[PDB]
């Protein structure tokens, strides 16, 4: 048995945020149903190909486990086919810009009559009333406006994104919990409802500590722990603050062996406040033990980039595992920066099944990031991407469709 | 009527990740019972106060519609009562040390018999077979051990965190998705079971995208559309891309008026490969829009900095809001990046229930970040946090203690 065995999913979103999401939905057991515009297919499909010819890894990983049905929606007889599929989903799932869905004819009212059971979840990039309303969003524009650029990077550099897809699978991730949500109050109402998510509310979200900096920092003027504070200067913004611990436990990255030419030979390392005798032991720094110059965080901060250079005078002179199994038996809270490269070969991921390797038609082998969190009774089997209408034939013969009606559709392009 | 009406929470959570997660639980209907120590409490209560002697920002934003209670569960009283909490509970979370609820007297296995139904939930820094699996992960040592750190900044400056809660709030969205799941699979097995959530899984998983990259650099051994594209140089390890656009869309983070002295004067802008044409009459260069040198994403990409610079010239000379509302009707995806102080101010951002404020004992107002979804048949209440023990006298009524047991229980400290 699997949570959403039975569940139906719709499913029209491409390229990151919707496809995430839904790719999770699959997972948990869930039947989803990926609507593709026929010959084109998601655009990931042929974006950043490593392979001539066929399926991205941009698709690949972010659309295992779904069935894929070209269909045009626009045609008469698309129409039909997804009024059909409509009524017998759970959910339906779009990341298009507004008032796509009721351009095709089917407004939220009109889908609430099809189907008062029906689950309607839509990504967009601005909340409904936002000035921003009409931005094309992506990745590093909900960046952007959700708080993250502003607080992440130098206080001498500009603005930076972050890797990490804030914008695009966190808004899937955070829709997913409504749609879950949604999914648990159906079974009181009897009925489906509209969840939206935005992706200037995603990244927020996860920006919810810096919120609470800038009403410090509104109230008191300065961020006592913040690199800035007490030689530096205080706007009226929360600023940048480079590598630090951005919690209650000051930290930075600092350089191992082979930074030179190794971009990814470094440690975090974190000044924990109740850890400071380990960490002067693991330092060979014993004076520093009871020195009140360096034996509270207050005492620490003003001069704190001058004890970071003193721990890196260790570190540079082994490599960062070695670094880090080191400085952990001092309970020092350590770890390498990983690169993507350790990662995609890391044995212990792939043990935990946090990367999967899987095996897709024409392709061979490819590895995914795997279903992040683990079930005691319930084991996820993470398949292949569907090729484009793959699964056409097999979803409308579902809705009763005889195969020479599947035929004469192909030929007139209604998929 | 609420998603989570009836559910109740046995939550052991301190700092960001675990209460992130239960505080959505509560906001979504559950009554989350928040297990504190008695006489100390989440440390987030003292942690980075903007106010003396009352509960910190760090606490409020993120324990709202709590009820916290006191219990020592070290002693023999504080373990019947945490026996009876786990018997009439749904779920519990935790975020402690492994193994901390075994030795409190609860292994799984004695919880399964205890509670059958009961959903135990937990956050812990890396996976259970993972060589770091007693390292203590913050925030940041996640995001180095995660792939982010590796792949977020520059190409020629060190690793960078984002300030993006990508270890805490993330992790706890990540194990909300769990425990969501885990309850609709119960309405099926009628039996609860453990979900687990990984700090360095939730970074990974954002980060999905750059093991996509990954495998494109071990193919190829170049990725097209990096900066480091054709006049740099890729090394075994996807590397930095500063403001790069991360997906099919190349963009940068662009100075506005005021950059020189306001460190969030700015915006991001994406060069999207369909909307070239509209781009150069956006900033007045007619002649780029059918040169060949200009007129492909192929052909931009080796000079595609002077495109920046360019439209830099533009952009520097209006502010970034009005840079938007000009530039979108180009069609040209772009934002401001706003600062936190603009976030917490914002009209918008309150019409929509993204920034919420929030009537608070002894404090006043505060502001949080409300609750990211929208549901159109749900409209969540967030309310204040809870002062410490302050529901510690009707958990226990609600159990069956009388009053006199209570007090006693407060004269043994077992409260």
């Amino acid at each position: 048995s699997t949570p959403l065995q039975g569940i139906k999913v719709l499913d029209f979103t491409g390229v990151q945020s919707g496809p995430s999401c839904t790719q999770m939905l699959a997972w948990f057991g869930a039947d989803v149903i990926k609507i593709e515009r026929p010959g084109v297919g998601d655009v990931t499909r042929h974006q950043l190909r490593d392979i001539p010819d066929i399926d991205a890894l941009y698709f690949t990983m972010l659309n295992s486990n779904k069935r894929s049905i070209e269909l045009n929606t626009k045609t008469a007889e698309g129409k039909e086919v997804m009024e059909k599929l409509i009524r017998e989903a759970d959910i339906l799932v779009e990341n298009f810009h507004p008032g796509a869905i009721d351009h095709m004819g089917f407004t939220w009212e009109h889908i609430q009559e099809i189907n008062p059971r029906l689950i309607f979840g839509s990504i967009k990039g601005f909340d409904e009333c936002s000035p921003y309303v009409n931005v094309k969003a992506y990745e590093n524009v909900a960046q952007a406006a959700g708080g993250a650029a502003s607080t992440t990077g130098f206080w001498d550099g500009p603005p930076l994104v972050s890797a990490a897809a804030l914008g695009d699978s966190n808004t899937g991730m955070h829709l997913l919990i409504g749609l879950l949500a949604a999914l648990l109050h159906r079974e009181k109402t009897g009925r489906g409802q509209r969840v939206t998510m935005s992706m200037q509310d995603a990244v927020l979200n996860l920006c919810r500590v810096k919120l609470r900096d800038q009403q410090r920092l509104d109230k008191l003027g300065y961020l006592e722990e913040y690199p800035q504070y007490p030689n530096g200067t205080f706007g009226d913004a929360v600023p940048r603050g480079g590598n630090a611990g951005g919690g209650g436990q000051p930290g930075w990255i600092l350089k191992c062996k082979g930074w030179e030419t190794d971009p990814n030979a470094y440690i975090y390392f974190t000044i924990q406040e109740q850890n400071w005798e380990n960490t002067c032991k693991a330092i060979g720094k014993p004076e520093w033990i009871t020195d009140p110059a360096y034996s509270t965080a207050h005492a620490r901060q003003p001069h704190i980039f001058d004890i970071f250079a003193e721990i890196e005078k260790y570190t540079v002179t082994i490599d960062k595992h070695e670094a880090v199994a080191y400085l952990t038996q001092f309970d020092i809270p350590c770890a390498p920066v990983l690169s993507m490269k350790e990662i995609s070969l890391d044995p212990s991921l792939r043990q935990s099944g946090s990367v999967v390797e899987v095996e897709q038609p024409l392709r061979g082998k490819y590895l995914t990031v795997g279903c992040p969190m683990k079930f005691s009774a319930f084991t996820p089997d993470i398949k292949a991407a569907p090729l484009l209408g793959e699964h056409t034939a097999a979803v409308l013969q579902e809705l009763g469709y005889s195969d020479d009606e599947i035929a004469a559709m192909k030929q007139n392009h209604a998929i």
